[PDB]
C-alpha cells in the first residue's frame, strides 16, 4: 500500500539518458522502481523507448541494481 514508484512523465526515447524532467512518482500497480530512486536514476539510460505514463521497472535501466 502507498509505496510510489518512478512514472515516464514524457516518452523516454531508447538509449536516452534521465533527467528530473522525466520523472514523476505516483502510487501504481505493479510496483515498479521507488519513487526515493529518482536521484540515483539520473543520468542512467534506459534500454527501450518508455511510453509516457509508464511505470519504470529494474529491468528498463542500464546499469541499475537497487
Amino acid at each position: 500500500a502507498n509505496q510510489a514508484s518512478v512514472v515516464a512523465n514524457q516518452l523516454i526515447p531508447i538509449n536516452t539518458a534521465l533527467n528530473l524532467v522525466m520523472m514523476r512518482s505516483e502510487v501504481v500497480t505493479p510496483v515498479g522502481i521507488p519513487a526515493e530512486d529518482i536521484p540515483r536514476l539520473v543520468s542512467m539510460q534506459v534500454n527501450r523507448a518508455v511510453p509516457l505514463g509508464t511505470t519504470l521497472m529494474p529491468d528498463m535501466v542500464k546499469g541499475y541494481a537497487a
